[PDB]
């Protein structure tokens, strides 16, 4: 599919057994999902954005489906205001920018 | 061109006749450039991302070239960690996401 940028490029994702809406963010290196009770071990890390840093839990090898496309990778979980899909998973679904 | 996402989608821009490197960010509503002298009138506003809110200068109807493509629109100037090109100008150059 092709997604224009008139509006925020929101897509449905599946993670942790839950469907959610998330933002395809080419300016995000990583994937950050709003606070959810993901099972298993994780690692404390900090990530930064326009107005500073926030604390997140880093989970490896997390299965996620993005707009119907299967992926698996590192997912960060924490108090983000928007669920964000970053390059680490956008590359796995073959997404490009085109102009 | 078509741009993959294994690395950050960094491009050269020209603003106020000065060359800069900036990130194409589909997760940004707006365009935010690091502090610089820029010809034109501005108004103070707040923008937010991961980490919180910051203060920026809003300039409208600014001529800006992005990877050799022309845009004329709103440019926010302030303490951003990196130069970011958002949807307001990416739509002007015909950028889409594709997968
Ligand atoms: C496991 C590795 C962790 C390492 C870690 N890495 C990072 O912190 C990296 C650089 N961060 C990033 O790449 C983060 C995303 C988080 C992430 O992927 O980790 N990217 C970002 O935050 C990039 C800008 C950026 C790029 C590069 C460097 C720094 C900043 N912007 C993405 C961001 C998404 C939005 C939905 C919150 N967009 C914005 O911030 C734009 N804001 C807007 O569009 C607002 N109008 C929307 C507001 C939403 N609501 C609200 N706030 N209440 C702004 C740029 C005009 C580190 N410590 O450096």
């Amino acid at each position: 599919p092709q997604i224009t940028l008139w509006k925020r490029p929101l897509v449905t994702i599946k993670i942790g057994g839950q469907l959610k809406e998330a933002l395809l963010d080419t300016g995000a290196d990583d994937t950050v999902i709003e606070e959810m009770s993901l099972p298993g071990r994780w690692k404390p890390i900090m990530i930064g954005g326009i107005g500073g840093f926030i604390k997140v839990r880093q989970y490896d090898q997390i299965i996620i489906e993005i707009a119907g496309h299967k992926a698996i990778g590192t997912v960060l979980v924490g108090p983000t205001p928007v669920n964000i899909i970053g390059r680490n998973l956008m590359t796995q679904i073959g997404a490009t920018l085109n102009f």
